[PDB]
């Protein structure tokens, strides 16, 4: 797997930042902010050649929309999906939660047009509305896929906050091998991790997991406190939020840890060039 650029994960949240800042100060369902998001996210992937198809949905009253990007190619009856959602709550821009984890699958997917990377499984890569109103667009979309287009399904990869400001290193516990892929990458780095308990069935993976598609991801820790045994194997401060952000007007560029920005979208692509093959 090649190693993500930091500046390219870093340019695409600078976008994120001005369009939440163009568009009354945050990226909501419902909002200009959110769709000006999805515009971004999508013409890039086209630029790069991926066939894009965009989900509509309507929840409490107003547009979402998911973008599922296809990577052409691949055993059909084999797909590895990888997903972040790109909404933010209506307080802020939402860079943490959750730019970080959307620009770091979008890079990864750009980083495999760049390798002209020809996997072994079809790849297909997705951002999810409306997240914050109760994982609406992730429901939707395993709702809507017919039963013989679940049972292709490998897996599901979810990244959702993976820059914290007073990070920790959290793997998903679900599926054995996502999470022992995912483990190894760090032990690789000499980076400790701890099972994720915070978020719990709180994401994206959610609706996949309930239909026994596997699934795992990687989370840096939200408004829970860092002990001293946490700060001690990953630095920090001990005493403080993981995100003292958190759903707040705070969660802008500033908001980024980007050692653990960079080691989040490193683990995303190894994790996806390695589950592929
Ligand atoms: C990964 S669980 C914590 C984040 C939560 N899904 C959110 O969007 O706020
Ligand atoms: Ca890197
Ligand atoms: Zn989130
Ligand atoms: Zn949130």
């Amino acid at each position: 797997a090649p190693d993500i650029p930091l500046a390219n994960v870093k340019a695409h949240l600078t976008q994120l930042s001005t369009i939440a800042a163009n568009n009354g100060g945050n990226r909501a369902h419902g909002r200009p902010g959110y769709k000006a998001s999805v515009d971004y996210v999508k013409a890039k992937l086209d630029a790069a050649g991926y066939t894009t198809t965009l989900q509509q949905f309507t929840s409490g009253g107003a547009t979402g929309y998911n973008l599922i990007a296809n990577w052409p190619g691949g055993d059909p009856n084999k797909v590895l999906m990888a997903g972040a959602h790109l909404d933010s709550v209506s307080s802020g821009a939402g860079i943490n939660d959750n730019g970080s984890g959307s620009a770091a699958v979008l890079e990864t997917a750009l980083a495999v047009s760049r390798a002209g990377y020809q996997p072994d499984k079809h790849l297909r890569f997705a951002w999810w509305g409306a997240e914050e109103l109760g994982l609406i667009g992730s429901k939707f979309y395993v709702n809507n896929l017919p039963s013989a287009d679940r049972s292709k399904l490998a897996g599901y990869l979810n990244f959702d906050m993976i820059g914290s400001p007073n990070p920790g290193y959290f793997v998903y516990d679900d599926d054995p091998v996502i999470e022992k892929t995912f483990k190894n990458y760090f032990a690789g780095l000499n980076v400790p991790t701890e099972i994720e308990t915070e978020g719990d069935g709180r994401s994206d993976h959610a609706p996949f997991k309930n239909v026994g598609v596997p699934v795992g991801g990687l989370f840096t820790g939200a408004g829970y406190t860092k002990s001293a045994a946490q700060a001690q194997k990953w630095g920090g401060t001990a005493g403080q939020a993981f995100d003292r952000c958190y759903h707040s007007s705070c969660d802008s560029l500033s908001n980024i840890n980007d050692t653990a920005l960079d080691r989040n979208s490193d683990a995303a692509a190894h994790a996806i060039w390695t589950l592929s093959s």
